[PDB]
DNA sequence: ATTTTGACGCT
């Protein structure tokens, strides 16, 4: 009752942009704008790997990690940007620089998180108090919200899409209390109200757009995200969470999408978010473990505490190569070459990111697989990072892993090696 | 033979 927490304490967004790969080569190259396109790396194997699908492209069934050739007999007339190769390897700097113009843009209205190449969360909480005071008391018009969608609206007693969004849109803007600043209903209003002007800014000044959720917390605000695109956005209130959890898969939501969604499932015989009300925050606690257990009591109830975390900036810089099947390095001079490929790429890196961000890496990470092992990664060791000079960085690499060669014979190397990976990491202010 | 990333939790 008056005591019971609702977790409507926070506006939280998270701001996605649409196909962001495909919109950054669409803004470079006129001629792919308003096609079926896609991102492609490398273009020897089956036309190459699909890394990222327009809108337009997804309507014919493309899809992510579907080769090029299997794509082009969905669609025809697909067209294809190739990421750009340097030292034999995919790279990715194009979208890194284009994702930095993204995220500065958004940080002039609030403080975000970066949580990938294209997406971060915003707390709008202090930016929706000071548009609360400057507004005074004034009712908040439909113009202001030009893309916004209210979900679980319409609803109760048009065939058109944006004829719906509007009908649930103008419900919501009729049910609002105005007057009080500390409803959290209009809270999360006044936050679509940013959320649509930091999306304009973003457009007007990159050519970008994107897609956004708007709720109380990281979660539903992710969630909320994926209810409208492209290029629209949604409000999740704390209202809507019954009904929107009654028929929600529990792999939708962010965490619950791998083994631990599955065990949740599997364990308890539901399918549905909502279905996990029915438990007591310990029997969940049995199941899943203390943390896993209380935040899933509450997340089922809307409620979640995650902070979006004020960092802009990646944490770690890395570089890795696979080298699949019959490519799998087998001699020691392959190995320390393409180790090298990988450093030269790190320290290019690792330098621009020295003089643009004011810090250096203190810790290499050095990761590898080996051909049979199904994990991702067979083997991790770490050494200091000194100096960001390639050739010290490679050769360090073979140092540590120099030992993993089973091979009795010396330019050989076996088991052979289908990964190689570099990282950066432990930043220090410099 | 998706590939190339990135963050965080466990022990
Ligand atoms: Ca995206
Ligand atoms: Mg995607
Ligand atoms: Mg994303």
């Amino acid at each position: 009752g008056p005591h019971m927490a609702t977790g409507q304490d926070r506006v939280v967004a998270l701001v996605d942009m649409d196909c962001f790969f495909v919109q950054v080569e669409q803004r470079q190259n006129p001629h792919l704008r308003n096609k079926p396109c896609a991102v492609v790396q490398y273009k020897s194997w089956k036309g190459g790997g699909i890394i990222a699908v327009s809108y337009e492209a997804r309507a014919f069934g493309v899809t992510r990690s579907m080769w090029a050739d299997d794509a082009k007999k969905l669609c025809p007339d697909l067209l294809l940007a190739q990421v750009r190769e340097s030292r034999g390897k995919a790279n990715l700097t194009k979208y890194r620089e284009a994702s930095v113009e993204v995220m500065e843009i958004m940080s002039r209205f609030a403080v975000i998180e970066r949580a990938a190449i294209d997406e971060a969360y915003v707390d709008l909480t202090s930016a929706v108090q000071e548009r609360l005071q400057k507004l005074q008391g004034q009712p908040i018009s439909a113009d202001l919200l030009p893309s916004t969608y209210i979900e679980g609206l319409p609803q109760g007693p048009t065939v058109q899409k944006e004829g719906m969004r509007k009908q649930g849109l103008f419900q919501w803007l009729d049910s609002l209390q105005i007057d009080n600043l500390t409803s959290p209903d209009l809270q999360l209003t006044v936050g679509a109200v940013i959320v649509e002007e930091m999306r304009a800014a973003i457009e007007r000044e990159t050519g970008f757009q994107c897609s956004a959720g708007i709720s109380h917390n990281k979660v539903l605000a992710k969630l909320a995200c994926g209810l409208n695109k492209p290029n629209r956005q949604t409000l999740v209130s704390h209202g809507s969470v019954p009904q929107l959890f009654s028929q929600m898969p529990i792999r939708k939501i962010r965490s619950l999408g791998g083994k631990l969604g599955a065990s949740v499932i599997e364990i308890l015989g539901i399918e549905y978010m909502g279905e996990l009300t029915q438990f007591t925050e310990s029997q969940l606690q049995s199941h899943f473990g203390e943390k896993n257990g209380s935040w899933l009591y509450a997340m089922c109830r809307g409620i979640e505490h995650d902070p979006v975390k004020p960092r802009q900036l990646p944490k770690t810089i890395g570089c890795s190569k696979n080298f699949p099947g019959k490519t799998a390095l087998a001699t020691r001079e392959q190995v320390q070459w393409w180790l090298l490929q990988l450093a030269q790429e790190l320290e290019e890196r690792l330098t621009k990111d020295r003089n643009d961000n004011d810090r250096v890496a203190t810790q290499l990470v050095v990761s590898i697989r080996v051909q049979g092992d199904k994990r991702l990664s067979s083997l991790r060791r770490c050494c200091a990072l000194t100096r960001y000079d390639a050739h010290k960085m490679s050769h360090d690499a073979f140092t540590v892993i120099k030992n993993c060669n089973t091979s009795g014979i010396q330019t050989e190397w076996s088991p052979p090696l289908t990964m190689l990976f570099l990282c950066a990491t432990k930043f220090s202010a410099s």
